[PDB]
């Protein structure tokens, strides 16, 4: 089936559901007023996700595999872009 | 193989670790005082959770996925509900 | 494909990134300086995380899974061993 992962930050929360289907990793966001489909969409099999909040800013990492290949998106207040994690 | 799902919150702590096992969900519980199966109990396949403290209250949402159908169910402190998450 | 778990704490952060691949689990640790291989190598086709930082300690919970077995490994300042965690 899809496969999902889930991390949230605050009070009101915001949640962010990330979800691995038929190869593609597509985001749903809740800020307290409905959800919606976020800007995260890159391709994976699977997903998993921690998040930190520092003041007034959210950090998200989403770790996306393919195959043997895992790929770290990254973000921090600026659009997603891919990390510096290797699996070595 | 079974596939869980695992949060956690204050400093005794509490632990819930949810597990998909051959299209079921359920719960295994962590108090201080010994693992004891919890209330949740319902279809999937695959399971993603994230939870939030407010002051007295734990907040606990987890992602049940069976196919390519996703159902949001809540605990705000009076049993498991399925919540306003869709994944468009 | 090869399944991720991932937790973080503190302000760094410090992350870790758990990979089941190929029967086996594996982990890659983050504390701000770089990406290395950590002390965790455990069998498992699936595997699930979650960490609380008490003071100085960390403490993690890896929740790996083979069949329909799960092992619970800890860690708590001195090493990962097994702990009392059954799925009943
Ligand atoms: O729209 C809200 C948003 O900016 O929140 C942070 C990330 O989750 C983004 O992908 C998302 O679009
Ligand atoms: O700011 C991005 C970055 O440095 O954040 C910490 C880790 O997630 C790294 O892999 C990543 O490149
Ligand atoms: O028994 C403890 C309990 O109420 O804690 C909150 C939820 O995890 C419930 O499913 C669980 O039964
Ligand atoms: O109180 C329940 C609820 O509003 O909590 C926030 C989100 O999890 C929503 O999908 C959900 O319906
Ligand atoms: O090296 C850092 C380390 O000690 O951090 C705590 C655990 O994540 C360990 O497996 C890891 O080796
Ligand atoms: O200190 C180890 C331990 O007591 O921590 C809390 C739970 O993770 C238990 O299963 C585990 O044996």
């Amino acid at each position: 089936s899809v496969q999902t992962a889930a991390t949230s930050w605050g009070t009101v929360p915001s949640i962010r559901v990330y979800t691995a289907n038929n190869g593609k990793i597509t985001e749903r966001c809740w800020d307290g007023k409905g959800w919606y489909t976020g800007a995260f969409n890159e391709p994976g099999d699977n997903v998993s996700v921690t998040s930190w909040l520092v003041g007034s800013a959210i950090h998200i990492r989403v770790y996306a595999s393919t195959g043997t290949t895992t790929t770290e998106w990254c973000w921090d207040g600026n659009g997603w872009t891919k990390g510096a994690y290797t699996a070595t």
